[PDB]
């Protein structure tokens, strides 16, 4: 049973100008300090949560492009 479930949300994707600056950082460092996430985060006025994710989930991408390295192998079957 639902308790409360209450709340606004203010975005879910990131916009032009959160990016510009996201990946401004990740094109000088791609793992920042604290004292840097504080500042986007503050600037682009984001939670430093969305500031590290992003950063893990863009990065996470280096795999996703058939990353270029023999490691060995794997099968992947699906559930009914």
């Amino acid at each position: 049973g639902s308790s409360g479930s209450s709340g606004r949300r203010e975005r879910t994707t990131f916009t032009r100008a959160q990016l510009d600056v996201l990946e401004a950082l990740f094109a000088k460092t791609r793992y920042p300090d604290i004292f840097m996430r504080e500042e986007v985060a503050l600037k682009i006025n984001l939670p430093e949560s969305r500031v590290q994710v992003w950063f893990k989930n863009r990065r996470a991408k280096c795999r996703q492009q058939q990353q270029q390295q023999q490691n060995g192998g794997q099968s992947g079957p699906s559930s009914g």
